[PDB]
DNA sequence: TTGCATAACGATGCAA
DNA sequence: TTGCATCGTTATGCAA
DNA sequence: TTGCATAACGATGCAA
DNA sequence: TTGCATCGTTATGCAA
C-alpha cells in the first residue's frame, strides 16, 4: 500500500490536469489508481500539501489546485486544452487597451490561470503577470490587446 | 498561414485532449493557437479526417473524437484524467460478473472510452475489449469485476 | 482551398 | 411517452 | 497515520 | 437583493 508521501504524489499529478470539485472525487480518481484512502485523510492530504479551493467564475463551487512551483508542465495539446478548461472555469470578463488584454477571475485564481495560458505558449502572447483577481496578457506585435481580449472571450 | 495539413494536425491535437462540443468551440481552440478558420472549413476537416459526434452519456449532444490510430497516448495523471473525464461523459451504466467489469456507453463510443482505460494502464485491469455500445473490462487477480464496476460507478 | 450564405438537420422545451 | 414548433449546430452550392 | 463519526461550514433554493 | 432553512462538503476529536 502507498504511503502518504506516495498518495499525495499522486494527488498533485491528479489535481495538475484535472477538474476535482470534491474530495469524493478526489477518492474515486485515486482509488482508479489502486490507492484506497477516506475523505478524512483528504482532507489532511490537500492542506499539508497547501492545495487549496478556487471558486468558479459563475459564482459556485470551484476546483482544487496545487501551488505548484513549476512542472510536470506539457500535454498534447501542449497546454491548450489545460488552458481551455481553466478559461471556461475561470475566467469572469475580459477587456483591453492598447497592446493588453485585461482578465478577471475570482479572488486568488489569478495566478493560476496566467500559469495555464503560460504553459500554452500561444504564440501572439508575449507574456503574462497575474495579481490576485486579475491578469495582465502582454499581445505581440502586431496582434492588439483587444484581439486577444476577443480570443479569450471565445472561450470563457 | 498554417495550411490544411499543417491545421489538421492541430485539431487532431486538440481533440485527444479535449471535450469539444461544436465546430465553433474548435475554432475558439485554434484561434488561440494563432489558426482562424470558418465553421465551414472546420466541417470539411472533421470530415477528411474520419473524426465524429458521439452522443452524451446522458441522452444530449456528444463530443468529437478522432478515429485515433494510436498516440500520442500519454499525460501528468498517467491517462488517469482523460479516462475519467470520457467516463463521466460516456459510462452510462456498470454490471459485473465474475471477473468482468460491464460498462455501458452510447452506440459508436465504447472503444474510445476502452482506449482511454487501456492508456490510463490501472493496475487492476488486465485489459479490455470494446464492442458498439459495451466494454468488457477484465479485472486482475484477486480483484473482482464487482470491485472494479464500483471503481467506474464512482467516476460516472 | 476557403469564406459566405443559407439550407438541411439534430436537439431541447412544452403541451397533449 | 409522443408530437410540435423553436433554437442552435452542421453541411454545402456558389463564387473567388 | 488513518478511519469513523459527527460537528463546523459553505452552497443552493425559495420567499419576502 | 436579502434572509432563512435545507442539503452537500469539509474539518476534526477520539480511538486504535
Amino acid at each position: 500500500a502507498a504511503n502518504r508521501a506516495g498518495r499525495q504524489a499522486r494527488i498533485v499529478a491528479i489535481l495538475s490536469s484535472a477538474q476535482v470539485r470534491s474530495q469524493n472525487e478526489l477518492a474515486a480518481l485515486l482509488a482508479a489508481e489502486g490507492i484506497e484512502v477516506t475523505q478524512a485523510t483528504l482532507s489532511r492530504d490537500l492542506e499539508e500539501l497547501g492545495a487549496v479551493k478556487l471558486r468558479g467564475a459563475d459564482g459556485g463551487t470551484g476546483i482544487y489546485v496545487v501551488p505548484e512551483d513549476g512542472s510536470p508542465v506539457r500535454g498534447v495539446s501542449g497546454g491548450t486544452d489545460r488552458m481551455a478548461r481553466l478559461l471556461g472555469e475561470l475566467l469572469v470578463s475580459t477587456d483591453d487597451s492598447g497592446n493588453l488584454a485585461v482578465l478577471r477571475t475570482p479572488p486568488g485564481a489569478a495566478h493560476y490561470l496566467a500559469s495555464a495560458i503560460d504553459r500554452a505558449a500561444l504564440p501572439q502572447v508575449v507574456g503574462t503577470i497575474a495579481g490576485d483577481d486579475t491578469i495582465l496578457v502582454v499581445a505581440r506585435e502586431p496582434t492588439t490587446g483587444a484581439q486577444l481580449a476577443g480570443m479569450f472571450e471565445n472561450l470563457r
